[PDB]
């Protein structure tokens, strides 16, 4: 059985944040298990379609590229996660999984019939605007989440050609790139103590995923602000190697830990970086897999984010 039938896609989404401090840096446990389970439907879906998308990239397999239109189409069908959204838990999932459908229906799309084109193209454009307007509120703060928003945005805007879609995710990448300091940091993330290191390298993820995306419109959008991501990316390498500067910088000992699934975006970055050898002690660490940037980043780095139709 290649291609399961598609699970179903609910239109709510209730999730339930799980840190217990301001800076948002320590987990409750029992709430992170709670919110495991509220949004492993969403987890799961993303997951599926974006192994898909990755089976369709090796060739000779149109098969699973069809296998996630498919589920696309059916959560489309539903109009998964366009109803009823402690914290903006629930707003923050929207986005990821947009981002994770969006990347994994700009892969596969080519595959797509006329009626999953209509179905799946509405549904993401649906879900561009609900995510949007969510930073309609100038109390909902523009840290790492508001770029991720990009991730679907973009992906949509390239798959469907929608111009207005593609200015938005835009300024969404270049008001990530202006709030690089001097220094390269990222002051929201460097506001999260144990975790600042991690919501750099969680933040400068979906920067480089919209500025790869943008190559495929014949765009570089990385010479905007040339060098701030630079070095906003070399402080997260830096801080794997060591984490002193994240130390003294966010004022708490940061969180051991080793990159994984979206710091892949250094699979990207690293053919781009004026110094490639700072990002070899990370890439020594993958391969890397995401879903929400759309499935393996280490083959995509090499093989191009589409494959060829």
């Amino acid at each position: 059985n290649d291609c399961p039938a598609p699970p179903p896609g609910s239109p709510d989404i209730r999730a339930i944040g799980y840190y217990t401090d301001a800076a948002r840096s320590v987990i409750d446990p029992r709430l992170k298990t709670q919110n495991d389970a509220a949004v492993k439907p969403l987890n799961a879906f993303a997951a599926h379609v974006a192994k898909f998308a990755d089976a369709y990239a090796k060739g000779a397999d149109e098969a699973a590229g069809r296998c996630a239109l498919t589920w696309l189409d059916a959560w489309a069908r539903s109009g998964a996660m366009l109803g009823r959204m402690n914290n903006d838990q629930s707003d923050y999932m929207r986005q990821w999984t947009h981002g994770a459908a969006a990347m994994a229906y700009l892969r596969t799309q080519a595959l797509a019939s006329e009626q999953q084109r209509t179905d799946i193209e509405t549904w993401l454009k649906r879900l561009s605007a609900a995510n949007l307007a969510y930073w309609d509120n100038p109390k909902h703060k523009r840290n790492n989440h508001y770029y991720w928003t990009g991730v679907g945005i973009m992906a949509t805007a390239v798959a469907t050609r929608d111009d207005t879609l593609l200015n938005t995710a835009q300024g969404i990448y270049r008001a990530g790139i202006d709030a690089i300091e001097p220094d390269g940091r990222l002051p929201m993330e460097m506001a999260r103590k144990r975790l600042a290191l991690h919501y750099h390298d969680y933040a400068t993820a979906p920067l480089v995923l919209m500025a790869e995306m943008a190559r495929l419109q014949g765009e570089d959008w990385y010479t905007y602000r040339q060098g701030a991501l630079e070095r906003l990316a070399a402080r997260v390498a830096d801080g794997y190697r060591d984490p002193s500067w994240f130390n003294t910088q966010s004022g708490a000992v940061q969180e051991t830990a080793t990159p994984k699934a979206s710091s892949g975006w250094v699979e990207f970055y690293r053919l781009r970086s004026p110094d490639p050898m700072r990002f070899d002690a990370m890439h020594a660490a993958g391969p890397f897999q995401d879903p929400r940037m759309g499935g393996n980043l280490t083959l995509m780095a090499q093989e191009g984010i589409v494959p060829l139709p």
